[PDB]
Formats: C-alpha cells, sequence, structure tokens
C-alpha cells in the first residue's frame, strides 16, 4: 500500500459501486464509477422527485467549504437524464481530496427506471475534460497537478460476484492485481478512454475498430451489423423487439472475442460474456451483449471485458494499460 | 365494400404490418401503419447501410410522379430514430391515391437492430399534424378534402395468428369487424390518440391517466411507478440488466387491466398482452407491461389492447371508438 484505493461492491452479481464524500464533513455517497463519463454529481437535499427518497443526499449548508456557484446544467446519459445546477466544494476518494466543481441533481424523473430500482446515489466520472459539461478538469489530472499522487492514472480491479471485492486505486500501479505484463493502448483520442483495435469474432472481422473501455457499462456494446452477423447460425433465440439473447450455456458454437494489436491480443470467451439464467429455464445463458451504432463502428468494452482483465488508466501518457486480472487476491 | 379495405399481416400477435406503394410503377412496401406518429417514411434506394441492403428500396427516378424537396430530417421515436430527407409522390394505399409528401430515408442504423430483425421497410403514421415533422396533414384528412372518401376515419381490426387476418379500413365503420357496442372517448389533445380514462390493475389506481392508443407499441407501457406498484404483488423474473419480466403464462395472479370512463369499462387480461416465448421453454412467457414515464403520467395501449378491442380513430369527431373486436370474421 502507497497509493489510495476505494473498494468496490458487487451489487447482486449486475453493477458494482464505490464510495466517496462531498464537503468537509464528509457526507459520504455511493457511486457508478464511470470512466464512459467525466462529471461528478450527487443528489441534493433540494430533490423534489420520486427517486430521491432511498439516496443519501447532499446538504451544502453543512459545510462550511461548499461555493455557491448555482449555473444550471443537464446531464445526459444513454440510461436517462438527469438536471440540476453546479456546486463546489471537498470531494473525498479514499483520504485524498480536493476542491472540486459538480452537480446537485434535484430533478431525477428522466433517470427511470434505472435510479429509483438501484442503489447508487450519483455518478462519479473518470473520462477526460473534453467529455464533460462545464468543461472540468478530472478528478485524477488535478490531483495530480497539486502532487496529491505520484501519477495521474488510477486502475481497475473488478469485483467478481461470489469470489472476492475490486478496487479503484489511484496515483500507481499494483502487481498484486494482474498476472502477466501489462500492455499498453495509446489512446487515438482524448474523450472517452478510446483506443483501436482489430475486432475479430466468427470470420468476421472489423479492422480498426474504436474500442471503448467503459466500467459504467454493463456489457459488451457491439456495432448492429457486426452483432447481426455474429449470431447468425449460433443458435440463439432474440426474442422479438428485445435486446434478448438465449443460448443454453453450454452452446458449443458460441465464439470468442478476439481484439488485437501490434502489442497484444485480448480475448472474451463465452464465460465472460455470458449471464446465467436458471430461473427462466435449465442450463440458459443469456449474452450480456448489446447491439449499439456509433458514428464511427465502435465496441465498448463494459464491466465483462474489465472483470477478465485489469486495467490502467493513465492520463500523463494518454493511453490505458490490460493485462490478466488475478482471479484471487 | 363501399370503403378502402387495407390488409394486415400478423406477427406472432407481437406486431402487425400492412401494405402501401410509393411512386406510379407500384413500388411496394411493408409499413407498421402507426397512429402514434403522423409521418411517412420509406428506405431510399440511396441507402447503404447493412439494414436497407434487406429491404425494399424507393428509387425516386423510375417515377414520373416525383418532385424533388431535399430537405433534411430527423423522425424521432421512442424506441430509435431514422434519418434522411424530404420528398413528395403518389403513395397509393389499398385503391386510394394522393400527392404526399414523405420521408426518403438514408440512415437506419438509430433504429438498430430492431429493423434488420424484423420484415418492415418502413413507417406510415396515422396521427394528427401537430405531432408531425413538416406540418403535414394526415392521409386520411385529405383524401376526405379530396372527397375520395365518406368520412376522415380510419378503423383497425388487428389480425390474431391462428385465427385471422386483420384491416384497416378507411372512410367508415364496418359492423362486421366487432360485437356490441362501439363506445366513443373523446380526445384530450389532437396530437397522438390520446384519450383519459382511469387505470387500475385492483388497487393501483392512477385516475385520469392519459391513455395513447397506438398500434405501432407491440407493448402495454405505463408509468414506471406503476409497474414498480404491480411487480409488488407478483413474483416474476427479472431479466438481468433489462427491464423486463418473465412469468409462466397461466400464472393466476397475473393483473387485468381496467380502464373506465363515463362511457364505458375496457379490460385487458394476460392472455392478450403477454407475449409468449415458447421457443425459451414451455409456457413461458414475457410479461409485456413495459415502463414509460412521459410528462403526464400516460398508457400507451398499444396492439395488445387492439387485439381485444377494434378501434375508430375519427378526424371529424376528435374521438376514438372502443367495440370488442369479432373473434373470427
Ligand atoms: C453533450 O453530451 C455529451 O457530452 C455526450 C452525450 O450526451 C452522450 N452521453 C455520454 O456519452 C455520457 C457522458 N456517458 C455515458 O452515456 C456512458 C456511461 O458509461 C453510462 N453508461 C450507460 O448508459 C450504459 N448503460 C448500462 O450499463 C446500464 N445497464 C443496462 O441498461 C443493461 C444493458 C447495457 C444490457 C447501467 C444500469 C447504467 C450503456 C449501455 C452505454 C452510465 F454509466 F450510465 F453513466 C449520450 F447521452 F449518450 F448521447
Ligand atoms: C409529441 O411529439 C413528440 O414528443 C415527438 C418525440 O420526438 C417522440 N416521438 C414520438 O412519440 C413518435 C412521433 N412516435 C413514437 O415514438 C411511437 C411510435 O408508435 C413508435 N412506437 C414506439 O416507439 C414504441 N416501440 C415499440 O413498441 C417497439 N417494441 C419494442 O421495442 C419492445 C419494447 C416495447 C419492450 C416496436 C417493435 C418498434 C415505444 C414502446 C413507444 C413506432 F411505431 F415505432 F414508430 C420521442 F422521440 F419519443 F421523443
Amino acid at each position: 500500500s502507497s497509493n489510495d484505493n476505494i473498494e468496490l461492491v458487487d451489487f447482486q452479481n449486475i453493477m458494482f459501486y464505490g464510495d466517496a464524500e462531498v464537503g468537509d464533513n464528509q457526507q459520504p455517497f455511493t457511486f457508478i464509477l464511470d470512466t464512459g463519463s467525466a462529471n461528478l454529481w450527487v443528489p441534493s437535499v433540494k430533490c423534489t422527485t420520486a427517486g430521491c427518497l432511498t439516496k443519501h443526499l447532499y446538504d451544502s449548508s453543512k459545510s462550511r467549504t461548499y461555493e455557491k456557484d448555482g449555473t444550471k446544467v443537464e446531464m445526459n446519459y444513454v440510461s436517462g437524464t438527469v438536471s440540476g445546477f453546479f456546486s463546489k466544494d471537498l470531494v473525498t476518494v479514499g483520504n485524498l481530496s480536493l476542491p472540486y466543481k459538480f452537480i446537485e441533481v434535484i430533478d431525477t424523473n428522466g433517470f427511470e427506471p434505472t435510479y429509483t430500482a438501484s442503489t447508487f446515489d450519483g455518478i462519479l466520472g473518470l473520462g477526460w475534460k473534453d467529455l464533460s459539461i462545464g468543461s472540468v478538469d478530472p478528478i485524477v489530472v488535478e490531483l495530480k497537478n497539486q502532487n496529491k499522487i505520484e501519477n495521474a492514472l488510477f486502475t481497475f480491479y473488478l469485483p467478481v460476484h461470489d469470489k472476492h471485492t475490486g478496487f479503484l486505486t489511484i496515483g500507481g500501479i499494483e502487481e498484486r492485481f494482474y498476472e502477466g505484463p501489462l500492455t499498453y493502448e495509446k489512446l487515438n483520442h482524448d474523450l472517452y478512454w478510446q483506443i483501436t483495435l482489430d475486432a475479430h469474432v466468427g470470420n468476421i472481422m472489423l479492422e480498426k475498430a474504436n474500442c471503448i473501455v467503459d466500467s459504467g457499462t454493463s456489457a459488451i456494446t457491439v456495432p448492429t451489423d457486426f452483432l447481426n452477423k455474429m449470431l447468425q447460425n449460433l443458435d440463439v433465440i432474440k426474442v422479438p423487439f428485445l435486446p434478448f439473447y438465449v443460448t443454453l450455456c453450454n452452446n458449443s458454437k458460441l465464439p470468442t472475442f478476439e481484439f488485437t494489436s501490434e502489442n497484444g491480443k485480448y480475448t472474451l470467451e463465452p464465460e465472460y460474456y455470458l449471464q446465467h439464467i436458471e430461473d427462466v429455464g435449465p442450463g440458459l445463458c443469456m449474452l450480456n451483449i448489446i447491439g449499439l451504432d456509433f458514428p464511427v463502428p465502435t465496441f465498448i468494452l463494459g464491466d465483462p471485458f474489465m472483470r477478465k482483465y485489469f486495467t490502467v488508466f493513465d492520463y500523463d501518457n494518454h493511453s490505458v494499460g490490460i493485462a490478466l486480472a488475478k482471479k484471487n487476491l
């Protein structure tokens, strides 16, 4: 130990959260720690909306370090919208802290059913400045420019359901989380953590695909046409009009995703992208895969990928490191 | 015979489609005939997306009546987006015709993976002018102004799978499609075909609910909070990651929707709204009740409702007629 950690807690097989706090009096919250966005928000005590009922709420008045701002903001996600206003106050992650600009959400009705169904309070973005609203410097970037950490990087070791918990480590790389070598891939842009890889599945290939490493996405996301050809004569049922794909867990035709570069080769075998749905039926699984088209052909390497591979997110060197995650700590 | 009858084909009691043409040659197409939108669109031959490759495409230069417009349009739906540009031509629906402004589509990826996985080419909207983009007067309104039909009204008798085909009748009500009395409900706005009903499922009551009668919605759609209360007295299986649920189709505890007004009482039993997934497991079903929040608390009575109830869409009298559909022609 030397860097600062944030324990990640598996939430009943789906998502993982981590705790951080806001205000010089602390005030704990539960966050989706999300490399796929770049704003921090937190539900306000001035929230009037149904979704806030079960949530930890933020009270600026109990904070001596609070600094009013009040500029209105709307925060858009694939899964919904959340509005409020900007504020500034001490944000604390691990036992690192800094004065930080963030959003006090007072309206969450555009974020249902997700927000009421989930136990997170807010979202802590870990992307790049250009992805943000209100041009906020990333937390880890600001910490390094204030010399509170050695390196402007952070690291994800995801929790696995029954096996172990996870860690978001800020400031340095720890050998204990991985096996074999790290391989680094340079970002094609400073926005999401997006790198370029050849994507190969069947005898289907997409050369030079834009791949986004996104901790806040619970699936592997794939281009629509690519997904469509992938499932051609696998024996997988797409329930009509739903992104709901069902197979025998044992289906011997299920392919392995292969993403390659000059530096390395990363695979995702069926065991990493399948979710058991035994309650639905015996020996049944669902593909934790969504079809999604971007302007440029794009995969999101979400949690199923990051469950297999320990990842390093390096702002200084503009790259992502990838290595096999240790099965047990 | 006397009115314009357009045959409807079933897909698995999930959705239905009907054909119509563009240009003075046939150039046939399969549409979602959709009371929940107010635009017509067809995929251009100038569309090269992977979805368009499997569809009937519209060649504007194989038809004398084409009149270019060229203006860009983004058509937005709850379930997806389609982009293209305005054009004008002869739209032939059944045995009637009219010069009509419509969208030639060149980008379909915003509506995938649904588009490619279904058999429709485009969407023919049957809503009101104010719901449209490009302020286009509805086909049926214009068809009445041109005295090609008796009444500015159309009618839906939806097909049911191993039982009968259906019909969209333009111009008048025909006794053969229903039994019992027709009951009229006034529109609360000239936008969607939206009326006001008290919605209750046994103690969960949402009085004066805004109810949209939408032929291009495959579900019953419901306020998120309302769905949560219904789920409280059920014990069904949540599909991981997705807002969908799996039941046995014969689950006796499944809710019967009740919708009352001064004028009448409408119910919808599980046998109408459930989506069978026999190919995943015997007796298995998707709930097919979908949480969806609008600015105003709203229900979408989609195909499940309209398979049970013959419906009448009356522009002249600003209302919706409802009657029990005949079980067989
Ligand atoms: C100016 O506006 C802009 O800067 C960009 C724009 O607003 C853009 N927004 C974004 O790109 C923002 C910043 N980031 C994001 O949208 C990406 C995040 O990782 C997001 N993730 C998501 O919304 C992802 N959703 C999920 O993972 C959810 N899980 C499920 O729905 C299960 C399915 C994926 C099977 C979780 C319960 C959250 C999808 C599949 C990508 C979450 F974590 F929720 F915050 C968007 F709205 F999507 F269009
Ligand atoms: C009032 O003006 C506005 O607010 C316009 C606004 O642009 C609005 N757009 C709309 O309301 C437009 C005009 N109409 C529409 O969106 C309603 C249409 O009936 C539409 N239907 C839908 O979008 C409905 N989609 C469905 O029922 C789909 N089914 C599934 O995805 C399965 C799910 C129900 C689980 C079909 C297979 C396509 C949803 C569930 C409401 C379809 F038919 F696809 F074209 C939207 F984009 F959603 F915000």
